[PDB]
């Protein structure tokens, strides 16, 4: 009620109120509607632009005021604004309206009782559409274009250069935006957020200048790592020394044939310490990302430890000297799937492996065991109970052999000699044909099981999972990069409006054609010598 | 295999997969080969083997190849005769075939993704360009004498010369009529 | 239409073939202790307090209206 | 046949008329007693809806779910169970009740085989 509201303010109602009731609700979906509890934010939350136009013209209205959660009003719009496209979308229109109605820059620097700026809160809550505004925010005015996040270097017809204010965006401060987008697990649309221009070309530039060359470098180390375990254990040049020991460092060795044995012992310990720190860090990620990412921290660690435990097993000489080595070697070649990131279609094939093995193999295997164990009992009448004509003279296992000789057919490694019986081989094979046809239909539906929007969803989601699972590697490499000599990107610090020459760090782009306008922006040139 | 409209359109799809996506599949298929092959080569030369070290050579290599012949389907059982580990041999080797089925099943899905449009249509449009390059190559092969061919008759344009320019005749069609003011108002002539 | 029909109809046949199981289990459930769902019996308009059995939901956003409906609160202790 | 028009809309399977009968919100006050959907409360864009649900639930003879789900004649049983009074009621019978019996009747008939 807009007319009744102005009467109450004229009657002296408290405009800076706070409603601290139990409608905050961590169990949000019922009885909730968190809106930051102030009367200014409530008109701002519920599409009441005229009342916000009324309340912000009241001089007693504390626009900079906080919440029990420490939230200011721009935190409150962030915590409501859904990732629905254009619900005649008012919040981005009204987040725009509050900063342009009033406020210095000292409103988005305010932190809540989690310590988050509203740019960071928009990233942690994952509200993409409000974050497409905050990272752009071009302001074509000149009382207050200092509040803008996008600028212009120059404009010359349909070619123009855009500049991003980029303060908390880049991974240079504690808990940056990419720090809280890419490492986040809770939100759904991380890929819908990293498509955005300040995050995208910054991720590309970290990729091209920096992370591509480390990834190929950490490829060729961990690839020569697994060759060495293959060329130490299973090489045997000519006539090995009477069941030797692989990682042994015996008295006389030329320094090409044991430095590789040192190369394993170093780079296994180099990996074992690395994700051993990730024990101290990744406490909530592993159970929440129950299938998506950060498993490769584990499978690197299990592979690295079982190499080292094979060395600890040598000092005590138990029976599983060779056993713990080979599972350390088998995971070592299976770990190359982490290095199948990097080519745009390679991981896009590798994610489809990780999708089927995690989700849909146990789908197929539970049905395939079922008709196996179903016809296997039906087959094991024709072993040990039926004719058999010559049998009970071969090995063991009446039910088990009947299963396995029905279980070798899926390989195609089919045996006829297990079937020699008396006049039941008519009934044997027409049973066993109805195994293959039934385990063809389980196979044929398995192709259709992956079908269902394979034209779109199975291809595109496996691409967008891959881009997130490569963008997490790149920010991990910057933690690996030492603090000295980050003489890199984060372009030159040009002016904004103010008296300081270097105002802020920047990022340059190359925007384009139609919808011209007669520009009034900036230094009217080309970028300069 | 250029020349028939669907023949090269199949042949381009060969050239697409062999160049782009075989090395995709082969790098993963070598990987689980070499992954389980080390896992298999415990059960050669280190395990029971029950009668072995009497056949040819190559402890790791034979364990790879007898795991590598299965993808043909040319499968050998006689390489597997060991002591109580053939329980553990075959359930290892089954998990090779299922894992190299999922690499095969995703390989069909790897070509999928707009196969309704893009894999069919781009392989057609690559083919039409790869046949149109042949045709202009044949005119370089054709000797300069007797190109008495196409490039139709040189009718007037506006000007005083009768033969003005070389031409090409088409047969355009229906609705959106207009009362025409163009040219010689006839049918094309004897 | 495997992109649509073979996937979606096999889903909708399944939801019907699971919803038939659930009502079959209530025939299996003995009549004593069905102390379960069928939420509280709030008023409708009339003089009786308990009027009818109910079911609570959580509807959402835009197309607001100035509501004249019911007890103007949050659901209560 | 002894059928209420809600039941007749279910047995004949006319889905679109049954999306009205199970909702039927009436924003008046001579006759909002005829409404089947109510409101608990309304506070901005969060609001709580209440369903009158008399013959709907499987608590009387030949209820609506009794005559939708056990029906075989009609085509669009899935287009009818998507509806909100039938849906969340089927979810709540699933979560509170039928999920645990199904796993229980799983582990009996699985230990059976
Ligand atoms: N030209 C962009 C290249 O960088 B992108 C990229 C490519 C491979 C791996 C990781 C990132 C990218 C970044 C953000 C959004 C979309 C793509
Ligand atoms: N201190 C541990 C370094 O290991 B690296 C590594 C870390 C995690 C996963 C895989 C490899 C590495 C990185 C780049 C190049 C070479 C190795
Ligand atoms: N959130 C709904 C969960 O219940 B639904 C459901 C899920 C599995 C099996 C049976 C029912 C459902 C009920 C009605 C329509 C659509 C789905
Ligand atoms: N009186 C017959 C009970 O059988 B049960 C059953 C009935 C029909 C189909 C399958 C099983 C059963 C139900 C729940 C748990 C355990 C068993």
């Amino acid at each position: 009620q807009g007319d009744i509201t102005a009467v109450l303010i004229a009657a002296g109602a408290d405009v800076n109120a706070h409603a601290k009731g139990v409608f905050f609700n961590p169990k949000y979906q019922h009885e909730g509607f968190y809106f930051g509890e102030t009367p200014l934010a409530l008109a701002a939350c519920t599409n009441q632009p005229e009342i916000v136009q009324l309340l912000m013209e009241n001089e007693q209205t504390d626009i900079t005021s906080q919440d029990s959660r420490g939230n200011n009003i721009l935190h409150a719009l962030v915590t409501v604004a859904e990732d629905f496209k254009t619900q005649n979308d008012f919040v981005k229109r009204m987040y725009d309206m509050i900063l342009l109605r009033s406020g210095n820059w000292e409103l988005e620097t305010m932190r809540n009782n989690d310590g988050l700026t509203p740019l960071q809160l928009a990233a942690k809550m994952g509200k993409a559409e409000i974050l497409k505004y905050i990272l752009s925010r071009e302001i074509k005015e000149k009382p207050l274009r200092s509040l803008s996040r996008k600028f212009t270097d120059w404009a010359y017809g349909p070619v123009s250069s855009s500049l991003y204010d980029l303060t908390n965006v880049d991974t240079t401060t504690d808990n940056s935006v990419l720090e809280i987008i890419v490492y986040n697990t809770n939100i759904d649309n991380r890929h819908e957020m990293l498509t955005l221009e300040p995050l995208h070309t910054l991720l590309h530039t970290k990729w091209k200048k920096f992370a591509k060359y480390m990834f190929f470098l950490s490829f060729c180390f961990y690839f020569f790592y697994n060759i060495t375990l293959t060329l130490v254990s299973y090489y045997r040049p000519r006539e090995d020394e009477d069941l030797p020991h692989p990682l042994a460092l015996t008295h006389k060795m030329s320094w090409l044939q044991l430095l590789g044995r040192m190369f394993v012992l170093i780079w296994a310990t180099c990996i074992s310490v690395k994700e051993g720190i990730a024990i101290f860090l990744l406490r909530p990620s592993d159970l929440q990302s129950i299938l998506s990412d950060a498993w490769f921290h584990f499978v690197f660690f299990v592979q690295a430890v079982l190499v080292i435990l094979s060395v600890f097993l040598y000092l005590f000489a138990y029976k599983e000297y060779l056993a713990c080595l080979v599972l350390a070697m088998a995971l070592g070649w299976a770990n190359m799937l982490y290095y199948t990131r990097g080519f745009q279609s390679m991981g896009m094939y590798s994610v489809m492996i990780q999708k089927v093995i995690l989700h849909d193999v146990l789908k197929f295997l539970f049905v395939y065991i079922l008709f196996l164990l179903g016809f296997g009992v039906a087959l094991a009448s024709l072993i040990e109970k039926c004719s058999k004509d010559k049998k009970d003279c071969s090995s063991y296992g009446s039910f088990s052999d009947a299963v396995l000789e029905l279980f070798k057919l899926t390989i195609g490694l089919g045996d006829l000699n297990i079937q020699q019986n008396s006049t039941y081989p008519i009934l044997f094979l027409f049973l066993l044909i109805t195994y293959v046809i039934l385990t063809f239909v389980l196979l044929l539906n398995m192709l259709i099981a992956l079908m269902g929007e394979t034209v779109e969803n199975v291809s595109k989601e496996s691409e967008r999972i891959w881009r997130l699972q490569r963008a997490r590697t790149i920010l991990e490499f910057e933690k690996m990069l030492p603090e000295w000599l980050r003489s890199r990107f984060r372009m030159g610090e040009l002016c904004k409006v103010a008296d300081e020459d270097f105002r802020l760090c920047l990022r340059i782009n190359e925007v384009k054609w139609t919808e011209w306008k007669t520009h009034v922006s900036f230094l009217n040139e080309d970028p300069g010598p």
